[PDB]
């Protein structure tokens, strides 16, 4: 049989399936707990296949333990940046991840992410429950909004023109999205203007940034970029915790450099309960379930699950990278 | 100088505006707290323009207390089931609200609210907190989204269609809507089918309660409303609580004939603490929070003065009732 590794317990739509791959031969980490690097290089031995999650950085420590028989690396995701690449593609070792159908999901969380946010839901929640609440209030818990508000996207791409799609209808004036190069065939549908970073955080009401995590987008997010937003507008991230800096955004928050931030990733995951990001009540914190949806996590499972046996037998996968 | 009562702090741009009318004589409760029924009845006396809100109950009682002078009503909102119209017109007084100008804003929280309950943003921030977050996981934090679902909005007004508006990019299927009469003009841009309240918990997937309270629908929302719905369904009501029963809807969510709720209303309010609605994670109660947003309170405020000013200066008024 063809030895293969899961890093975890997967949506039971692929557990089933590796499992009826009577040609291959799966181990798996019975747990939802992440699995410490020291089990993990113990776990791929001998493995031809290895069926992993954007936790699990597949270094060139992995692709060692792995050995020649690494042939297939299949991830649950759709990002790439935790994965060797180099040592990757050098040992020709195909990659896979499940784009498109987390799309949709992640899309609709960051702009769950946005309002939730802006419009101070959890405050709200905490008031109701704390007994702060006496009656009904002009005043009391208002936000900004997005009528009329120009809107600010980071690196516009399946996700970021599902998210530019969802808010159009919110009373959205104008669409700006800022990124390396410039895609006037996606922008078209928001008449959204490709900006430099400098006019973006200076004219957006909101700001969200969508992006891969490259060397360039690392850091990207920092004081003068935090110093240039408008001191009532919100920043949103649902990419990577290191597009971001997030000391700087802490201050900012804290003196009131904007006026909100919504992030479903930090650095590093699992944010420590004692973080200074978590001590500021006008600061959202998700613990990154941009694709929490049953859904949408077991077709991304599946495709794993079958990136991994299309991958591993030799033939086209239905998602490769 | 006729008199005029304001029951609570307003928003600036209103109380000067108010100030700035040499014919008035303005007097004001000066707190946020809502004004006890006795200050409020010792209040309205002789007065000639009252300028309430949502708390303020203005029933037979402050008309009595009021007298012969009050010519003119004006409330900073849209809804005017806290006024006793009858008594009102037999009097022949004058009403005053400002419909419209908090449409979008109300219908954009009703949305917020619809996606941090399907999305469950509460629990996920709590176990940020809490330190349950240990790593991304696939099957944790997972809920429900709209790509082809069916929304079933009980009142299809303004609200109700600027509601469905901004769900429309999100995915949904299809739209449907029941009420005391048809609206397929009002339906006409967001391809919705005229139903039946039976059949609307049986095809939605997101239930979303916006429109003003009858005399038919306080309690309408009970155990056999519920029951329709499908398990995996969300309820969402963001107009009165009278026509739901937060005992009702308690076994839902208690047992799973629905997945959760998310509640900006409630009856009464404010919602007790050890109360049984409030214990339970899936619930979602805002503190009455529709149109809280800088610029749509205090446009909500610059119409309520002037209603008032035109109420006692006999001339148009720009929304009188």
């Amino acid at each position: 049989l063809m030895k293969v590794f899961v890093t975890r317990r997967i949506p039971a739509e692929g557990r089933v399936a590796l499992a009826r791959a009577a040609d291959c031969e799966v181990e798996q980490w019975d747990s939802d707990e992440p699995i410490p690097a020291k089990e993990l290089e113990r776990g791929v031995a001998g493995a031809h296949g290895l069926l992993c999650l954007l936790s699990d950085h597949v270094d060139k420590r992995i692709l060692d333990a792995a050995g020649a028989n690494l042939k297939v690396i299949s991830t649950m995701s759709v990002g790439i940046d935790h994965l060797a690449l180099d040592e990757i593609k050098k040992r020709g070792i195909r990659v896979g991840y499940t784009p498109d159908v987390l799309t949709d999901t992640t899309a609709e969380l960051a702009v769950s992410l946005l309002l939730t946010t802006c419009r101070r839901l959890p405050e709200a929640i905490e008031e109701v429950k704390n007994g702060g609440w006496t009656s009904w209030k002009p005043l009391w818990l208002c936000g900004y909004g997005l009528t009329q508000s120009t809107v600010g996207i980071i690196g516009l791409g399946r996700i970021g023109q599902a998210i530019a799609r969802r808010l159009k209808p919110f009373g959205v004036q104008r669409f700006l999205y800022t990124g390396r190069q410039p895609r006037p065939e996606e922008a078209a549908e928001f008449q959204a203007e490709f900006v430099s970073t400098p006019e973006l955080a200076a004219q957006s009401d909101f700001i969200v940034v969508a992006c891969s995590l490259t060397p360039a987008t690392e850091g990207l997010c920092n004081k003068d970029f935090f110093q240039k937003m408008k001191e009532t507008a919100v920043f949103i991230n649902i990419s990577r915790g290191d597009v971001v800096n997030q000391d700087d955004l802490y201050q900012a928050l804290a003196s009131g450099k904007i006026a909100a931030a919504g992030l479903d990733v930090t650095s590093p995951e699992p944010l420590p309960t004692n973080h200074p990001l978590l001590t500021l009540k006008n600061c959202v914190i998700l613990p990154h379930i941009g694709s929490a949806t049953h859904r949408t996590r077991n077709t991304m499972s599946l495709l794993a699950a079958n990136n991994l046996l299309a991958g591993l037998r030799g033939e086209p996968m239905p998602s490769e990278l």
